[PDB]
DNA sequence: GACCCTCCCCTAAGGGGAGGGTT
DNA sequence: AACCCTCCCCTTAGGGGAGGGTC
């Protein structure tokens, strides 16, 4: 049985066998030494059977040349066991996106806006938590906001990249009088002074989503999320952030301003 | 924005925005000339979100161009959706596969038969269906037919590889009446004289284990076979192979003997 | 004709490092 | 030192082909 019969046998390709016998893995019975020929029994044939029962298990090569001489390596499986276990729940979350995206493009034409999960590092912000009677009010308040802590605390050094942002503390849809927090990333610890207070803000998985426009129409964006929420299943950990990227600060046409909304969220 | 507090801004290695560059993906707003280094824009992040977003629903690099560039391209997404399906599904039948390979690894500390899903094409065999009383006496009543046939039909060859099985026509257990079909793989066509007549056997997708050893402990992997077949939810398509690699024809040894039991079923 | 060998290069999505540039 | 660049090799499980030899 040369490596052409052999690999009729096995149903297997010569090329397959060649990189095996490289590989160390599956090694031929007899090597000629005149012509380097690769001779194949019955054993082999034995051999490769349960290396393809497991190559069949999505073992990568490397598991297969410790799982066929290690009789005793059976933690191994386990583990991969964990990763099936794994692969299958987030091709589960992959479908379930999939068919959400299916639907969203079947409303309208344009995707409007493309939800993204992101893991958001913890840091230390300097905060202040306040009511307000509308958004505009809650915008014209933030910049003397700023100024008074840049001021009270020299030598106060903002994060690279600004992470910049509010959380909006109420639970249901609050058109006035809304609970707001404002918050900045800084480099480390401050003092309180008045009623900004500085604070530790943990890590999150946050799914977000980018609208580019002016803030007067934000709440679709809020609401696709909460639609992304119900539909894939996900649930609403934290208060929502939403994080100023550019604006009236950045770029003075109203049109290309850019706010990341960040539902922090958890899997259920 | 230089590529460093850019690629900190959408958290991802510098090596991705140098390769997202290079496939001509995520293109850098502005280059330096005669230093090369890459400058991004607010609308490079923007843009980068939406490949993130649909790089977590698992489209491959060159599906994010198409789906980036090209419009009403919902036949990817399509696309996407079955061939994560069918991840799943396979995903699951692993996640089965590798649940009974611990279920048996753990019960006793040798593996004797790793099962293995191969494909078998159809073929074109010269067979004798016929009762048995004594398997034993079955293995003798064989050579015969091997001498009628070759006598009858001149320059019959056998197919290389040579595969030489035994459909199993009863559907239950039995130890006396077992009515058996001995057939042989040959190349073309030939004369139907005598109870032994030519047939194609159709391809089947069949879980095959090989047994070494002699033929009076088969049963064993039988047994095996069964407890897979119900394990991970398959249903028995056909009536059970059994071909013969290794036995008397080849070796003196009783102990080197080898066959090979298939059982053609189907994922239901 | 059939069949076989080694050698080199290719996959997708970047990772790691080496050598060289500037402020 | 701090960033940044390009170039070259590397990762899986083998596929494809060229050039050259063997039954
Ligand atoms: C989905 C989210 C939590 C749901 C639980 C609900 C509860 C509070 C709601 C926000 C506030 O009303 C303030 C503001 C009002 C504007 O009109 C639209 C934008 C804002 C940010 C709203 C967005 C969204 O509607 C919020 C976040
Ligand atoms: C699982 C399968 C049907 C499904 C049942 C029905 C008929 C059974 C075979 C026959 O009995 C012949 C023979 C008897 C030996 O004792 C053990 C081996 C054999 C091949 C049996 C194996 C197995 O038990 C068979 C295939
Ligand atoms: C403290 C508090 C707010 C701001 Sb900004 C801003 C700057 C960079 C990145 C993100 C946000 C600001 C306003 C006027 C002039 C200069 C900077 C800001 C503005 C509106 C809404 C939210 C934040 C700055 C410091
Ligand atoms: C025609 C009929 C039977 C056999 Sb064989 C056999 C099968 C496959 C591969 C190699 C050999 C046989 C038996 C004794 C001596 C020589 C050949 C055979 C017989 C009984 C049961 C199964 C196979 C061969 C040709």
């Amino acid at each position: 049985s040369q490596i052409g019969l052999f690999s009729k046998i096995c149903r297997v390709t010569i090329k397959t066998l060649h990189y095996y016998n490289k590989i160390g893995l599956l090694v031929p019975a007899y090597i000629n030494p005149d012509n380097g020929y690769r001779f194949y029994t019955s054993d082999q044939l034995m051999k490769f059977h349960q290396i393809a029962s497991l190559r069949q298990l999505g073992f990568t090569i490397t598991e297969i040349v410790t799982l066929t001489q290690d009789e005793n390596s059976c933690h191994i499986i386990e583990r991969r066991r964990l990763e099936i276990q794994k692969q299958i729940r987030d091709m589960a979350d992959m479908l379930s996106r999939i068919n959400h995206y299916l639907q969203h493009k079947k409303k309208e034409r344009i995707m409007l806006y493309q939800a993204a999960l992101k893991e958001i590092p913890e840091c230390i912000v300097y905060s202040k938590r306040f009511i307000v009677p509308d958004f505009s009010s809650y915008i014209k308040l933030i910049p003397p906001i700023g100024q008074e802590v840049m001021k009270a605390n020299p030598g106060l050094t903002l994060t690279t990249p600004a992470y910049c942002f509010t959380l909006y503390h109420d639970k249901e849809y609050k058109e006035k009088n809304m609970d707001v927090e404002f918050c900045e990333a800084v480099n480390d610890f401050g003092k309180n002074e008045g009623n900004i207070i500085f604070q530790v803000i943990p890590a999150i998985t946050a799914v977000t989503v980018i609208h580019k426009g002016p803030y007067d129409s934000l709440r679709n964006a809020y609401i696709y999320l909460m639609q992304w929420v119900e539909d894939n299943g996900y649930l609403l950990t934290n208060s929502p952030r939403e994080s100023y990227i550019d604006g009236i600060w950045n770029k003075q046409d109203s049109a290309e301003w850019m706010t990341e909304i960040q539902f922090p969220v958890e899997k259920v």
